């Protein structure tokens, strides 16, 4: 393998890394300048449901960067590192046999490379599966290759065995039982009943747990100390018969601003610099496209133009095409957006309600029926914003704005291509994508 165990049985607490990315200690003892490497940690001030409904969960969160210096844009994206569910980590070591609170280092047998170790070291097995390492997803056919040796029923290890190798049942069974079942490591050590690797192996062979990524659904302008998530929780049933949790949104969820014995919740995290970005001028119009929690940086739009308009400068038409799948059900900060409707922030709210009928009704539909202003709108030099869903709904949206060009700009297909991707190079047509 590519790391020696090192345990330390009798370490300095002060030595031994508690989840921090970056140098010992950090987390603790926080000093600017904050970033990826020694992340603020922000308390949670506010953490609230958004949606009417109870059939999914979307909520949110103001995170206090007072004192950290940070600096912020609507449209720029903070990222978070989160933290596993403790029962899965404890759930774990019970499976495994393992003591979680044991202190070790896990270093590189190869000393010239520069990757000493495969996390923070030292650390404890409980720390590591708690902020390190991924425990969540779908391990990859060379772990399960790895982990083959260490089960003792030969039907479970020809079983996984199978699964890693590329042969042609191997392949499917991989993407049915492991893929397509989203089973974790948790699953497949209960479901392989037999299979009983050592924890520092298994160390090695997880992947490292990212930071997850947030469109700041505030303004710097009106919250320069507060930066604003808007974010829906994922948990499904698999087809295994088991409830997947997404890791980010359950441990965000779980951020109680308060906490008995006090405790403030705290959040590591950084802001990423975007190329999304409100028009230099306030007089210039914007149409946002954001359905879901594709609303999320248009909210801190809307409160920046909001502001200016309060301050009393002229700001242009501000349009905002949102959707939901019901009005009474996932409607997100809809009094907010009624409130800055009627205090006339927002010019237009155009809302498609996908599910209050028989038929899908988007925000597309109800951009084409808008098309006259648009188009007035576009010719005017006004910015296109959107944000959500890379999928399906940004293919959509595009295309239903290379029809308004073509129909209204009285111009051909290819040439209303050309003139919206020339909005594009421009910096007037933005989009915020992902999936
Ligand atoms: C630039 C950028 C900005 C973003 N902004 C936002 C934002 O403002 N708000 C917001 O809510 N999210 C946003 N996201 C998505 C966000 O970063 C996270 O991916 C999301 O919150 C989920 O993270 P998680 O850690 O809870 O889920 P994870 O633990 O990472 O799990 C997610 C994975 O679970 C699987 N999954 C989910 N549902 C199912 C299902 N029914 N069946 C099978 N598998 C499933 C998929 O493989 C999915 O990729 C953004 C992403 C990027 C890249
Ligand atoms: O937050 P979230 O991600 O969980 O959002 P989401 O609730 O999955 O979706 C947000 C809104 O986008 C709609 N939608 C789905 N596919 C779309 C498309 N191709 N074009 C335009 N709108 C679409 C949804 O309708 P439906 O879910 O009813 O399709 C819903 O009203």
């Amino acid at each position: 393998r590519q790391y020696e165990l090192v345990v330390h049985t009798d370490i300095d607490a002060a030595k031994v890394y508690m989840g921090e990315m970056g140098r010992l200690k950090s987390y603790e003892n926080q000093k600017p300048p904050f970033d990826a490497k020694n992340p603020f940690l922000a308390a949670v001030t506010t953490n609230r449901k958004l949606n009417q409904g109870t059939e999914r969960h979307l909520m949110h969160l103001e995170l206090d960067i007072s004192d950290s210096k940070i600096r912020y844009e609507s449209g720029d994206h903070v990222a978070v590192y989160p933290a596993n569910d403790s029962a899965l980590v404890n759930q774990l070591g019970k499976i495994l046999g393992a003591d979680l609170d044991v202190v070790m280092s896990l270093n590189n047998l190869d000393e010239e490379s520069n990757k000493k170790h495969p996390f923070p070291c030292p650390t404890s097995y409980r720390t590591a599966l708690t902020y390190y390492l991924d425990i969540t997803n779908p391990p990859r056919t060379n772990v399960l290759y790895e982990l083959a040796q260490y089960a003792s029923e030969p039907s479970e290890q020809e079983l996984l065995r199978k699964m890693a190798s590329s042969s042609g049942e191997g392949k499917e069974l991989y993407l049915s039982w492991v893929v397509e079942a989203r089973r974790h490591i948790l699953a497949i050590l209960q479901d392989c009943p037999s299979l009983r690797p050592p924890i520092d192996h298994l160390c090695e062979l997880l992947p490292r747990l990212q930071a997850r990524y947030y469109s700041i659904a505030s303004s710097s302008k009106v919250h320069p100390n507060s930066v604003h998530i808007c974010a829906v929780v994922v948990e499904y049933e698999t087809k295994a018969g088991r409830i997947n949790k997404g890791v980010a949104t359950n441990w965000l969820r779980a951020k109680e601003p308060v906490g008995e014995n006090g405790g403030r919740a705290l959040v590591p995290m950084f802001v990423r610099k975007s190329q999304f970005r409100l028009p230099f001028k306030a007089t210039t119009p914007v149409i946002m496209v954001g359905p879901g929690t594709g609303v999320a940086p248009f909210i801190g739009f809307i409160q920046e133009r909001a502001w200016l308009r309060q301050q009393g400068k002229e700001v242009g038409e501000t349009l905002l095409y949102y959707g939901c799948r019901r009005s009474d059900e996932d409607y997100l900060y809809r009094e907010e957006l009624a409130q800055f409707h009627r205090d006339g922030a927002l010019t237009q709210l155009n809302v498609a309600f996908s599910r209050e009928q028989s038929h899908k009704v988007y925000v597309q539909h109800l951009l084409k029926q808008d098309r006259e202003h648009l188009w007035k709108l576009i010719e005017g030099g006004a910015h296109i914003y959107v944000c959500g869903d890379a999928r399906n709904m940004a293919r959509d949206v595009q295309n239903t704005f290379y029809d308004i060009v073509a129909e209204l700009g009285a111009m051909e297909h290819a040439q209303a291509v050309d003139y919206i991707k020339k909005l594009m190079t421009k910096g007037r047509y933005s989009l915020d994508v992902w999936s």
